């Protein structure tokens, strides 16, 4: 019933780590935001919970490193599950994300900086997700309304 994206090996044991993403978004021309990996994969600003973090916690670090921003998180959109290696880590990864909305945010400095940003269309940025789970969040985002 979980939205579960991603080919799970069914050889491999599967680690769990929880993680928050939020669009960002720029209502003036219908832009979002995305993080694009060295490896030229694009998220969803976010990422994994770490520490004793809460999902918003992990959200408000990421976006601040990431973005260069602060956010006033809105709307919980639900989950959605990925299941993925991590080459670096070399370990297979089962991983629950949290998809939320910023209601509004701001600009407070440069990233802290191997990622690049990218402003796109919502249906381009679809186009343009790794993740299933991402594509889902922002197919979700456009179809509620006020």
């Amino acid at each position: 019933k979980t939205p579960t994206f991603g080919k799970r090996e069914e050889t491999l044991t599967y680690q769990t780590r929880y993680a928050a993403y939020i669009i960002v978004s720029k209502p003036e021309n219908n832009t979002m935001v995305l993080v694009q990996a060295p490896n030229g994969a694009y998220f969803l600003p976010g990422g994994e919970i770490e520490g004793t973090e809460t999902k918003e916690e992990a959200i408000h670090r990421e976006v601040l490193e990431e973005l260069g921003i602060s956010v006033e998180i809105g709307c919980y959109l639900g989950e959605a599950d990925e299941y993925f290696y991590s080459n670096h880590r070399q370990t297979a990864y089962y991983n629950p994300g949290y998809f939320y909305v910023a209601n509004t945010w701001r600009q407070l400095s440069e990233p802290l900086r191997t990622n690049t940003l990218h402003w796109v269309a919502p249906e381009e940025a679809v186009r343009l997700l790794k993740r299933g789970s991402h594509r889902w969040a922002v197919e979700k985002w456009l179809a509620a309304a006020s």
